[PDB]
This record gives C-alpha cells, structure tokens and sequence, in this order.
C-alpha cells in the first residue's frame, strides 16, 4: 500500500526501501527446480472444494484484477496437500507479461510461463483475512501457470468483462463465475513456505503450484494486456509485466507430491 509499482522507479527492485520483509527470509516467488524437489510421500491430495463458490465482483485494483468471493461462509475451501485445518477462498488475479515468453512469478527449471493464476485462500482458524496475513500459516495460495496455445473455455467470462473496468479502482459485478473452470486436468503440486508476492509482502503464505499449466489463447492473454495501471484520465500504461521475479530460496525445501 502506497506508491509501488511495476515501473521502471517503483518496481520489484524499489520495494525493500518501504518493504524491508522483501529480503526476508521467506519470500516469493521462487524458481523451482525440479531436479532438487523432493517427493514427499507424507504429503496428501490437494482437496479442491469449490462446488458452492460465490463469485462477486472483479476490481480493477491498479496492479491486477481480482475476482472477489464471498467468504463470509464455509463455501469454496482448500484442504489437505500440505494444509493443516480449512482455507476459504477470497479471490483469485493473475500475473501477466507484455510478450508470451514472460509473466510468470514461479518458473520451473527457470522456464517462464505466460501468466500465473492465484487463488488465495485464508486459514479459518484466524477468523478473518486481516488477521490471518499476520500469521506464518495464514495464508494458502494455489498457483497456476498458463501457456498460450488453445483457448481455456471457463476463462473467457472474465476475458469479456475486462473492456468494463479499463482503469484503476473500476468494478463490475461478476457474480455465478465458477473458478473449477480454471483448473488444470492434474492436481500434482510442488509446495513450499513463502510470502506474498506484491507489498506488503508478508510471509504468511504456503504455496502450492501445481505441476500441469492450463492453456489459454492468444486472444485471451491479449485482452488481459489492453487492462490500464492507471485510473481513468490519466495517461495510459498497459496493465503489463505486473510479476515479481524468482527470490532467493535460502533455508527452505521445495516438496513435490508426485514422483
Ligand atoms: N500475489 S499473492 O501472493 O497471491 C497476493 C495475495 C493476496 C494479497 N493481498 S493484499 O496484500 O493486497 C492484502 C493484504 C491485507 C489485506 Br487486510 C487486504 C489485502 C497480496 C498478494
Ligand atoms: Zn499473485
């Protein structure tokens, strides 16, 4: 919260300065090498359990955009993987580039993906989102990559609403969106403990990204693109290259759930 950006002078390399968690301990994204993830057969399946979601709105918020749910009830929980206890979903946004072969946060084996999916989800234990940023498991996120090949039909009501809120700080109603539409056909994930990526750049969440990209076309990441940074009436700046890139990985163990 502030003036941080995606600039060339308010940008990822800016951030420490009103940020100073951004050269933590355990910070995000990270590279994932895949060859030194470790499978951990303790580990369990990944429960996805969106069948009640309640999608409410999409917010342009200057960054991203995010689709809002309602979690004022236990609908729309993650569960099991890594997970101790129940995760809600709040809202999901992704992370984009300016050209296919970057946007990603997480890369693999240093691969970038064109964009990646967060689903952010809150431990219930802490009652609310607020509170739970300010704990080391307060937060689940599932990420999720995307390469640009055949279209991803369930991405596409959120394709067509963009033109709606252009520009910073516009909202839309987005209500009876399911997001099991975005998901890939596996659930293999690799997971490891971090933070957020975007100020405040907490480290409250565990990560968990799954192995299998969806895919999505070309005409679909395009329109992400024509998304503005700033409000309406100011000079344009395309809504691109809104990523963090790969943080140290220091004293932690990437797992993986598959062999
Ligand atoms: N990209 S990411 O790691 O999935 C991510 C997720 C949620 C946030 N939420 S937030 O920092 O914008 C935020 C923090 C506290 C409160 Br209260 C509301 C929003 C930021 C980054
Ligand atoms: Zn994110």
């Amino acid at each position: 919260a502030h003036h941080w950006g995606y600039g060339k002078h308010n940008g990822p390399e800016h951030w420490h300065k009103d940020f100073p968690i951004a050269k933590g301990e355990r910070q995000s994204p990270v590279d994932i090498d895949t060859h030194t993830a470790k499978y951990d057969p303790s580990l369990k399946p990944l429960s996805v359990s969106y069948d009640q979601a309640t999608s409410l709105r999409i917010l342009n918020n200057g960054h991203a955009f995010n689709v809002e749910f309602d979690d004022s009830q236990d609908k729309a929980v993650l569960k099991g993987g890594p997970l101790d206890g129940t995760y809600r979903l709040i809202q999901f946004h992704f992370h984009w580039g300016s050209l296919d072969g970057q946007g990603s946060e997480h890369t693999v084996d240093k691969k970038k993906y064109a964009a990646e999916l967060h689903l952010v989800h809150w431990n219930t234990k802490y009652g609310d989102f607020g509170k739970a940023v300010q704990q080391p498991d307060g937060l689940a996120v599932l990420g999720i990559f995307l390469k640009v090949g055949s279209a991803k039909p369930g991405l596409q009501k959120v394709v067509d609403v963009l033109d709606s809120i252009k520009t910073k700080g516009k909202s839309a109603d987005f209500t009876n969106f399911d997001p099991r539409g975005l998901l890939p056909e596996s659930l293999d994930y690799w997971t490891y403990p971090g933070s957020l990526t975007t100020p405040p750049l907490l480290e409250c969440v565990t990560w968990i990204v799954l192995k299998e990209p969806i895919s999505v076309s070309s005409e679909q990441v395009l329109k992400f693109r024509k998304l503005n940074f700033n409000g309406e009436g100011e000079p344009e700046e395309l809504m691109v290259d809104n990523w963090r890139p790969a943080q140290p990985l220091k004293n932690r163990q990437i797992k993986a759930s598959f062999k």
